[PDB]
Order: C-alpha cells, then structure tokens, then sequence
C-alpha cells in the first residue's frame, strides 16, 4: 500500500481512496480531471490510478527532459498495458532494446521520399469518397462524417499495407472491411484497480484485440506475404528487411495490425473535428476554399509539392488538433532514480503530460475555447512553445506516422473542399460537448448537412 | 455490478462506492457504523460489503423468523468465510445437512448432566489462578486481566478436551500452551473487496488458521486420540460417537480446534469486561461479594447447584454482556426467495442483526450507557424483549456452549471475588474506549490494581 508516495516527496494531489485511488475522479473524463488539477495544484502534482502513482509535469524544460533529453536512459517506455497476447511486439507497445530495434527497422518507411511516391496511390480514393459523398448531397440528408471518413481512412491505410483496393463505403461486406472494422469501461476500469489480474488474463490467452480476427489477419497476411509493379507501401518496405536485425514473420504482422489501429480511427476522428470547425466557422471555410483554388486552379489534382504549399490549410489542421488533441495525454515510465530540472523522480513512477489541458491554458493561449486558425500564421508561429503544443508527441518516441497522417488528412480535405460546402444542421451538437468517456470522441456522432459546389 | 439492489426494493442505505461498497464507513468500527445506520434509517436498511448486499433488521418478529421460525428452511448458514483449508468441517463454519449432522452429534456434549460432572474438573484451576493472582497482590503492581484470565481459560478449555493439566501462567513454554496461544486488517479487508480471490487461496493451501500448528494439533490429538478414570470431557464424549452418522477422525479434530478458538478469547475477554465494571462500580462489587459469602459461607468451594442459586451474579454477567456483546452481530444467509413479516427478502442476501446497537437503543433500555445490574432483577426480568438481548444468539443455531460459558465464567468470578478486591488504577482507561478494530476488545489491555481480602 504505497498511496503515501506523493505526501512523502511534498508533491500535492487529490486524496486517494484505498485500492481505488483517484479513479472515481474520472467520472468527468481525463480532460476535466486534468484541467481541475492544473488550476488547483499548479506546475507539478500527482495522483494514483489504483496503486499506480502518476506524476504530472507542465514545465517546458521538464517536458523536454522526459520526452527528448533523458529519453533513452530514463523515460523510454509508456505505462504497461495488458493483456496483449502475441501483440506485445507492436512498436507502440514494445519496450527498450526491442522498441529501438523496431523503431529503426520501421523508420525509413515514413520517409518523405517514400511519402512522395504514395501520392498517386492515396489520391485514387479521394475521388472514390467524392463519388460516395455526392450520393448524399443530392439526397438532401445530413451526413455522418465518421462513416464517410472511416471508409476513406480504411481504403487508404489498407492500400498502403500491401495493399488491397476496396470501396469500403460501397462494399460493406467483403472479408477485409468488416473483418478489420471491429476496431473507463467495465473491463479497462477493472484492470487499473486490479493490475495484478493481467498476468492471469495472459495465461488464459485473453487479449484486448479479439483473436477471432487477428489469426485471420495473420494467415490472410501470411497469404498476402509471398503468395514487377510491386511498389511503395508499408508491407513491401517491411518485407525487404524480412530477407539487432531482421523482422520475425509474426512481428511484422503485429506492425501491420498496429498501423491499422493507428491510422483508421485517428485519421477519421480528426477529420470529423475539422469539418465541425469549418461548419461552425464558415469564414474559415471560405478563406480555405480560396487558397485551395489558388494553389490548385481548375480543381487540379493535388500533388506532394502543392500540399506543403498551402499554408492556411496547415493552420486549420494545427488549430483543430489544439482544440482536439486525440492523444490527450503523453506518458513515460521512469526507469531509475533521476533528478530532472530540480525535483527528484523515484523509480517506477509514470510521468504524464496533460496535452489537452495545456492546449487550453490561458497562460499560453488567447481565447483558449475559440477556434482561431490565425494562431499559426508566420506572424504568430513563434508565440507558441513547441513543448506545450504536442499533438504528435515529441522526442525519439513521437508519432512515427506524423508526416503520413498530415499528408493523408490534407489530401482528403483538399478534394473535399474543392467540390462541397458545409452549412450546419439542427442535429449538430453546438457547442460540441466532448465525450465524457475514455477517448477523445464526439458524444454523439457529428451529423451535418452536405451541399455541392 | 449489483450495487443497486437496495434502491430496487425501496430499502434505504448509505451510498455504496464501486467495488468498495460501504467498507470505508468501517473506519469507526462495526458498532459506530451500526449505531449511525440505526439512528438514521430506522427499522430496516441495507449496505454493501464490497459486492455483498447486507440487509439489517431490528424488529423482534422479523428477528425471530430469521433466527428461529424459518431457520432450517431459509436462514441456516452464516456468510461464507475463507480460506479455511481442512477446517470447513467445523460446526461454526459447516453448512446445511453437514451442520445439522454435526449439531446433533455434538449437542449431548453440552448437557447439564454432562456439565454437573465437569464441576470438580474446572474447579481445580480456579485455585490455580488464585495462587498466581496472589503473586501480584503482594507485589503491589497493577495486573493485566487478559493474561491471568487467558491462562485460566486455557487450562479450563484444555482439561475439558481430553484433557491436559498444565499451569499455563506459570508454565509458558510447554509444547501445548504456546503452540495453542497463537490464537479490518490488511488481509481480511482485501478478501471482502476481493471475495473472488478466496478460491485462489484455497488451491494454494493457504488458511486463516496457520497450518504450522494445526497439523501438530492433528497428530498431537491423533497421539492423544487412542494411544478406567477416563471421564466426562469433550474429546471422550466425541470419541464415543467415533466408534447420517459417525465422525471422521479429521472432523472430530476440527471440532476440538474450534472449541479452543471458541472458549479461549471469548471467556477471557468477557471476564475482563466484568472486572472493569466491578472496579468502576465498587457498589456492585460489594453487593456481589456479599451474596457469594451468603450462598457460600466460609469461602466454601462452589458446586453446580450453588452457582445457579446466586442471582445477583447472573445479573452482573448479563448486564456486562449487554454493554459488551462480544458477538456484536448475528448473521444468516438467505437461501431462497421469502417474504418475512411483510417485506420480501431476495435469494443470497446476508441478513444481519446489529446486536451491539440494539443493546444500547434508548427505546428498550433506560440509561443505555450505564451499568445497572438491577436491569435483570426478577422485578425487571420481563421488561426485556428476548429477541433484543441476544449475547448467545437465538434459535437452532445459537451458542452451543452457552451453558458451559456461563458456568465457567461464574465459577471463576466466585473464587476470585471470595479472596480479592478491585480498586481502579491510573492506567485504567476510564471510560473504556472500545477497540475501533474488527472485534470487540479493549483498545489498551485492561490494567487494574489487585488487592487481597
Ligand atoms: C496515436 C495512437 C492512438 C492513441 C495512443 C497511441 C499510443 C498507444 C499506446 C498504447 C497502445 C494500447 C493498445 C492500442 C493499440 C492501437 O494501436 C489502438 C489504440 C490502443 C487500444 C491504445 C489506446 C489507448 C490506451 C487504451 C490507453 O488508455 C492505455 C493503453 C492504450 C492502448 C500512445 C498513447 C498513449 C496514451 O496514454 C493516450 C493514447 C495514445 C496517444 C496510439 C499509437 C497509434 C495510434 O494512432
Ligand atoms: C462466538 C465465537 C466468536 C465470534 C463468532 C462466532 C461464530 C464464528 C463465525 C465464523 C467463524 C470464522 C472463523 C473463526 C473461528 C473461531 O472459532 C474463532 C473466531 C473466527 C476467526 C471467527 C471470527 C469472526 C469472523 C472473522 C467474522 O468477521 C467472519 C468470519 C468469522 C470467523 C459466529 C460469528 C459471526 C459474526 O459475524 C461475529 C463473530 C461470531 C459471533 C464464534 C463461534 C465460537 C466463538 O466463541
Ligand atoms: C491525426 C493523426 C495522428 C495523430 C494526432 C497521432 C499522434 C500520435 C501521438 C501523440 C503519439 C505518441 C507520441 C508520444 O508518446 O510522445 C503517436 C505515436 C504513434 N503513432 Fe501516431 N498519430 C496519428 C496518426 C498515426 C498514423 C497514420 C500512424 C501509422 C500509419 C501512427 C502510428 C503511430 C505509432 C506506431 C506510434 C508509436 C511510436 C512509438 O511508440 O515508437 N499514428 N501518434
Ligand atoms: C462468553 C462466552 C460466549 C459467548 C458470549 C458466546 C456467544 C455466541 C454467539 C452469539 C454465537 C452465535 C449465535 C448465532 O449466530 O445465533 C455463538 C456460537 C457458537 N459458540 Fe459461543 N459463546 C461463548 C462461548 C463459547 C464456548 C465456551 C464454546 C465452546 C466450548 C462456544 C462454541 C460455539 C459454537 C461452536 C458456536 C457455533 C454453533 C453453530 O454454528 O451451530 N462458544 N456463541
């Protein structure tokens, strides 16, 4: 019973209940609990996720030492997570010399050279979504964004794997779309109060990934493994290293699964938050629709170079990620006893960075609740501390697919705004009350109208 | 998660926390939590010991139906308790047709005829304690009551087994006194919030009775089993039925162990509460010392008949048990769906009777906090509801050794008050603040002076 660790180091925090800790404070979500703890205890505080002590830091120098400086030596892995089954070899779940091995073997797959060659591949499903998006513009019915974007994000992330060319929104039955789309609840709440039951669930072969499909995705990838014109994509640029070194056949499959759990919901959710802001702020939607027509006249198809050229588009993507950081938190496990930026961090304490709260702190942001894309203009690019705004993390273990996610979301935003306009509807929850659950989602699916240009 | 069972039946109670329930309210002990719930919700209320719902009843008709009337059909066993190892065959822990079997096979061992023949046996250790009690009367030092009474209660309960004749207070080293005297804490608090971990502890052969001595007490009883003048005692009157019917060799050993865990601390603790009241109320000690000298002149040795003759002695024993009911609670497990005295009791709910709170309810008792032995005079014997004052329980599953415990405690009180007087000391906690733990004990051991007559 080590619930007195934060009163021992003189670090303030809410009163933890026995065994439970401060998990009852999650009744308002992580975000509201992070904002209240920030406006109460200040720069550094602590709490307990059961018996797990979590130290929160908000100083830019302290965040840099944890994320960048002493990352390899001290803060290398995130908090343990189980049960995983055979999926502990995933890079986002791997630890130590297995992770840095996997990090290097998968780093060249996210190179701008490899990314410029993926432009014609993922540009073939933007017009696919436009065809499916025109279906509901003439119907006159409001459109759920997570369903149209989810199909596009699926057809993009699958074509970058090997890949497969499906029309997910028009084909909701092939044995590869529904098989995949199975991607603070009664289960995850118990494994935090009872982390000692995790080794039990592993010997029972129970996993958070239902292994009714993973073994399919094993021998469907083993079928698509080996059994001209084979070009840039994830599985190919991972199979070249298949023939510290080499990637097991099962390890490479785990990295293919983690990329789908990586790109699918994260791309579609952020795209949903972007179209909500463009609807609730039609002035931003018009100024963006004019920079697209300027860089790309005549509804020209976008290229790799023309996307980096649009600056007001990157300002819209960055300002939406500030209001809706889908990561919410950034966590690192303290390996040994260190003293960073003044204070001493004991061994085994999870260091957490409240990304959602810092993105709405009035000390760094003017009108925090407002959606002001001008916050990221070249006139204002420098008034932003890089260690306060981290929607993709920072340091050696940041988002490995940041350049892919930004290019994939922007390419969809361009060809969608080239043909469609967005004016809010009645069912539109305004202001959008965020999901009080355990992941940054809309409480009710973002349902908006869709019109044609 | 069935924490909404009491709001479902319209039964009031404190708000239960998830998984924990109302166990945090035990921070003031069971008694203070029972008194507060009685003066708040009234006749019937409920709470949760983790996921276990507990319905408390206080109506005399409702208590009679649970304890007496529908006892065999519905309320037969107490709440499950583990881990026990081989000790689940104990009568206090046995259930159903195994208990009623064990209840009948052990009932004749507590017969008044068998009890009158135990008078000369246990009267040989009263003078043993007087010899050891005189040692500290001349020393001039205060005496801890639980140590002198504990040795007497040990020398009595062991001589009634087979038995063994030791001088426990003067011989604290023989391989039978210290071997036995091993008789809301970090362990029991966890098995109430985690009752699902009890089957785990059983397959590991872990037991609440440390089996470093139980197997000794197995083959030390197996040694004393079979390997003229053999007369009335527990093991002999249980070995006659050894040669539904018959008592396994291991079952009979379990009943011998449960009797030591039955008589030892219960007899010594109540005897400690009695001498505290006689000290804090010297007027009661004088009137009792005069009835003993009247029934037993010349310091005559007590007999079976002369103990039942002393009425003011039984009034002192009964009034002390009211202020200090060592059982505190009486619990029964509901077997099926029944509707007793109006309300419907669902299957699986533990029915609890707050014995401590009812013994201090001003609705039945005048000056509840006062020690008034005249409450049990023949002039006042009838103003007491028999289902409100139950220090030995009531019904088919009440205290099987009530007649033995009353006779054993009174015989000690007689020959002690015949030779010694008691005047309180400085270290004497006045008023005696009861132990806030998980069993009715003194917070600090009752340390009083001892003088000779
Ligand atoms: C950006 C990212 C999604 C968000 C992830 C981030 C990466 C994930 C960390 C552990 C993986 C665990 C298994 C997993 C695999 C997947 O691939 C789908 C999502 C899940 C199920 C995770 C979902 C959140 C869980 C349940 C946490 O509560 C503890 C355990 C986490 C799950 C680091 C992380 C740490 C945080 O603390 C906030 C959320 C983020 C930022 C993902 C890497 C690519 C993916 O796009
Ligand atoms: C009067 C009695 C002592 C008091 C007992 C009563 C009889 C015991 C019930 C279950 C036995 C469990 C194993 C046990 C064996 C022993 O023999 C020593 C004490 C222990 C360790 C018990 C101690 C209290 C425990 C830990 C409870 O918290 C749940 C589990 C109980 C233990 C019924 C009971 C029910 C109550 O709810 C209040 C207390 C009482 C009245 C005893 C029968 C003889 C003995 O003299
Ligand atoms: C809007 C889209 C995305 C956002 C906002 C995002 C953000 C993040 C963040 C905040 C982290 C954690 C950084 C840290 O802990 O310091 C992360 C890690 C990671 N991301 Fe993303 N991501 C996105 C899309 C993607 C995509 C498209 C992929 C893969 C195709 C991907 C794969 C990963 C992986 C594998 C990790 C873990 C890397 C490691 O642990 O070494 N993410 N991402
Ligand atoms: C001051 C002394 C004692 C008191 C106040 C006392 C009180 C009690 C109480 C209240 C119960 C539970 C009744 C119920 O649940 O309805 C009980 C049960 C029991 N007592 Fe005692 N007791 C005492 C001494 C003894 C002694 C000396 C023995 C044995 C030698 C003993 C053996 C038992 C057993 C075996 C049970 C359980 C019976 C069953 O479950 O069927 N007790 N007692």
């Amino acid at each position: 019973h080590s619930h007195g660790l934060f009163k021992k180091l003189g670090i303030p925090g809410p009163t933890p209940l026995p065994f439970l800790g401060n998990i009852l404070s999650y009744h308002k979500g992580f975000c509201m609990f992070d904002m209240e703890c920030h406006k109460k205890y200040g720069k550094v505080w602590g709490f307990y996720d059961g018996q797990q002590p979590v130290l929160a830091i908000t100083d830019p120098d302290m965040i840099k030492t944890v994320l960048v400086k002493e990352c390899y030596s001290v803060f290398t892995n995130r908090r343990p997570f189980g049960p995983v089954g055979f999926m502990k070899s995933a890079i986002s779940i791997a630890e130590d010399e297995e992770w840095k091995r996997l990090r290097s073997l998968l780093s060249p797959t996210f190179t701008s050279g490899k990314l410029k060659e993926m432009v014609p591949i993922i540009a073939q499903y933007g017009d696919v979504l436009v065809r499916n998006l025109r279906r509901e513009a003439e119907t006159g019915k409001p459109v759920t964004l997570k369903d149209v974007f989810g199909a596009y994000s699926m057809d993009v992330i699958t074509s970058t794997s090997f890949g497969v060319n499906i029309d997910s929104l028009n084909n909701p039955q092939d044995p590869f779309v529904e098989n995949t789309k199975k991607l603070l609840d009664p289960f995850f709440l118990s494994i935090t109060v009872f982390p000692f039951l995790i080794p039990i669930l592993e010997v029972l072969n129970i996993c958070v990934f239902p292994r009714e499909v993973t073994n399919f995705l094993r021998k469907s990838v083993k079928r698509m493994k080996e059994s001209q014109k084979h070009r840039v994509d994830f599985l190919q640029l991972m199979i070249d290293s298949q023939n510290h070194k080499a990637l097991s056949d099962l390890e490479l499959v785990a990295q293919s699964i983690i990329f789908i759990f990586a790109g699918y919901e994260t791309t579609s959710s952020v795209l949903s938050f972007i179209m909500y802001e463009l609807a609730t702020h039609p002035d931003v939607q018009q100024k963006l629709q004019e920079e697209i027509d300027a860089v790309l006249p005549n509804k020209a198809p976008p290229t790799y170079d023309t996307v980096l050229q649009m600056e007001y588009l990157d300002m819209v993507v960055n300002e939406t990620l500030r209001l809706f950081p889908i990561a919410m938190r950034l966590e690192r496990v303290c390996k040994k006893d260190v003293e960073i930026n003044g204070m001493f961090i004991p061994k085994g304490v999870v260091v957490m960075i409240p990304s959602y709260a810092l993105h709405r702190d009035p000390k760094y942001w003017t009108e925090p609740e407002k959606f002001l894309p001008e916050r990221f203009s070249k006139k204002n690019k420098d008034n932003i501390d890089p260690y306060i705004y981290t929607p993709f993390g920072s340091g050696p273990r940041n988002c490995i697919g940041m350049r892919f996610a930004l290019m994939n979301m922007k390419l969809a935003l361009i060809r969608v705004l080239q043909n469609f306009s967005f004016k809010p509807c009645k069912e539109t929850q305004i202001p959008l009350k965020l999901s009080l659950g355990g992941l940054l989602q809309p409480e009710k699916p973002v349902v908006l109208k869709v019109e044609s240009r």
